[PDB]
C-alpha cells in the first residue's frame, strides 16, 4: 500500500483516550525542531491540509535545556493561554538557537514584551493556575504517548508520524509527504 504502518507512521501499542486530533511536541532548544518550524514549516504545511474541523495542537517539552527548558514550557503555556503562539514562535526559536540571547526566564519574557504583550498581562498569566494546568497538560500528554524525543507528531492518540520512513531526498517532497500522511491518518 501507499501508506504502511512501519513506513510513514507507526501505531501506538497503548492508544491515548481523549488526545488532541493532531498533536505535535517540540522544544525551542531542539535543532531539528528549529528546522521543522523555521525552514520546513511542517506545522503550517500540515495545518493547510487538515480536514475541516481538525485542529493542530502543539506542546513544548521539558527534557532539553534544564531550568530554561522548563521556563520555556511555562512560557509556551502563557502563549497558549493568551493566544499569541504566532507572535512568539519565531523570536523564541531565534532567541534560543540563532542569537542565543535567551538565557533566563526574564529573557523569555522580553520576547513577549517586544511582541506587544503587556508586562502585567504576561506576569498575571505566568503566575496563573490556568498556566500551571497547561504545563501539567503538556507533561501528561508526553507521558501518555511515551515520548522519547522531539520533534514528534501523533494523530488521534493512535498513530505516530515516522519521518525516517518518508522520502527524504528533496526537502519539499518530504514536507509534502509528511503533511499528506497526517491528513491520511486523520481520516483513518
Amino acid at each position: 500500500a501507499q501508506y504502511e504502518d512501519g513506513k510513514q507512521y507507526t501505531t501506538l501499542e497503548k492508544p491515548v483516550a481523549g488526545a488532541p486530533q493532531v498533536l505535535e511536541f517540540f522544544s525551542f532548544f531542539c535543532p531539528h525542531c528549529y528546522q521543522f518550524e523555521e525552514v520546513l514549516h511542517i506545522s503550517d504545511n500540515v495545518k493547510k491540509k487538515l480536514p475541516e474541523g481538525v485542529k493542530m495542537t502543539a506542546y513544548h517539552v521539558n527534557f532539553m535545556g534544564g531550568d530554561l527548558g522548563k521556563d520555556l514550557t511555562q512560557a509556551w503555556a502563557v502563549a497558549m493561554a493568551l493566544g499569541v503562539e504566532d507572535k512568539v514562535t519565531v523570536p523564541l526559536f531565534e532567541g534560543v538557537q540563532k542569537t542565543q540571547t535567551i538565557r533566563s526566564a526574564s529573557d523569555i519574557r522580553d520576547v513577549f514584551i517586544n511582541a506587544g504583550i503587556k508586562g502585567e498581562e504576561y506576569d498575571a498569566a505566568w503566575n496563573s493556575f490556568v498556566v500551571k494546568s497547561l504545563v501539567a497538560q503538556q507533561e501528561k500528554a508526553a507521558a501518555d504517548v511515551q515520548l522519547r524525543g522531539v520533534p514528534a507528531m501523533f494523530v488521534n492518540g493512535k498513530y505516530q508520524l515516522n519521518p525516517q520512513g518518508m522520502d527524504t531526498s528533496n526537502m519539499d517532497v518530504f514536507v509534502q509527504q509528511y503533511a499528506d500522511t497526517v491528513k491520511y491518518l486523520s481520516e483513518k
